[PDB]
């Protein structure tokens, strides 16, 4: 439909389609490495094991 003037939607577009993939692959290493690097230096059954 005529490109909509490329007024609001083109620019949009790839705005949602970055940003969807950055923010969604983003949230989840952050959240991995957040949560898998956070408990390891925690310590909860790894690193304070016995006495050392």
């Amino acid at each position: 439909m005529w490109r909509i003037w490329q007024l609001f939607d083109p620019r949009q577009a790839l705005v949602g389609l970055a940003t969807f993939l950055f923010v969604l692959a983003l949230l989840i290493h952050f959240i991995l490495l957040s949560t898998e690097r956070f408990n390891w230096l925690e310590g909860a059954s790894t690193k304070p094991v016995q006495t050392s």
